């Protein structure tokens, strides 16, 4: 016996390495033995994701995404300012699949169909900025490109209820524990401690910046070249107006909250 009475499976037919019926063949098949009411929908254009998860959100236990980051965030979207919200699960299917490398799922999409099958759940934190949910990150100044070319701009920070000023190349929030493919930059972030990682490169901290890339360290190292504090309340201000980038449209001044434990997700205790 189940605690997912009722499933749904959203598939985007353009993802995966491999074709289609490939595809399916990995990931149907254990889905369809182990839940006995499983509704398969293939999404067709952008933003079909968002209207299956809210149409779907008070009628099922359970809703699986077979997709990359954007369709996982269709999903996050969908679902976060709803009152009624199932269990996430994520089969991934582009290439970074950053939030499901943070619940430690295989990227084998086989062995992760497998996984949601053992209904291993935990809670797990969504952010808002402005009104605006994210589940991976927040940044001024999409990050598998960033990274990859890696001018200045003074930045003033509150959170809760201190400052900080300076002049940064490079502001973030993070959430997620992986960015780019890759594990997260910021030290000892995570997405179920009921805290947002503020990180900040400041203008003469960009080559200890450069060294951070690719580890996945959990103390700091520069203290003087780069800030990184944790915080449940956050105001970032600047100069002037910038453009902000998420996993959308925001821009300075910004407001951050974290909502503790908003979704349930299917997740790997054997890695996480």
């Amino acid at each position: 016996k189940t605690k997912f009475e009722k499933v749904l499976l959203i598939v985007n037919p353009k993802a995966g390495q491999g074709d289609l019926h490939t595809n399916l063949t990995k990931i149907v098949p254990p889905l369809a033995a182990a839940f006995p009411d499983l509704h398969i929908l293939h999404t067709k254009e952008q933003g079909d994701a968002t209207k299956y998860c809210q149409e779907f959100a008070s009628k099922v236990d359970l809703i699986i995404v077979f997709g990359g980051d954007g369709t996982v965030f269709e999903c996050t979207n969908g679902l976060a300012p709803l009152e009624i919200r199932p269990t996430l699960a994520i089969i991934p299917g582009g290439t970074c699949n950053d939030f499901s490398r943070t619940l430690g799922v295989p990227q084998n999409i086989a062995e992760a169909a497998k996984l949601i099958t053992k209904e291993h759940v935990k809670p797990v934190d969504v952010a808002k900025a402005n009104g605006q949910h994210f589940l991976n990150f927040w940044g001024i100044g999409k990050i598998g490109y960033y990274l990859s070319t890696i001018e200045t701009f003074p930045v003033k920070i509150t959170y809760d209820g201190q400052v900080y000023e300076d002049e940064a190349v490079l502001v973030m929030v993070g959430n997620g524990e992986y960015l780019g493919g890759i594990p997260s930059f910021i030290p000892n972030v995570k997405c179920d401690d009921g805290t947002l990682d503020i990180f900040v490169v400041k203008s003469t901290g960009i080559q200890a910046f450069k060294d951070y890339i690719g580890k996945k360290l959990f103390e700091d190292s520069n203290e003087n070249d780069i800030f990184h504090v944790k915080a449940k309340s956050i105001h970032i201000e600047t100069e002037e107006e910038k453009e902000v980038d998420t996993d959308s449209s925001l821009h300075t001044p910004c407001q951050i909250e974290l909502l503790q434990g908003h979704f349930t997700m299917i997740y790997n205790p054997a890695v996480v």
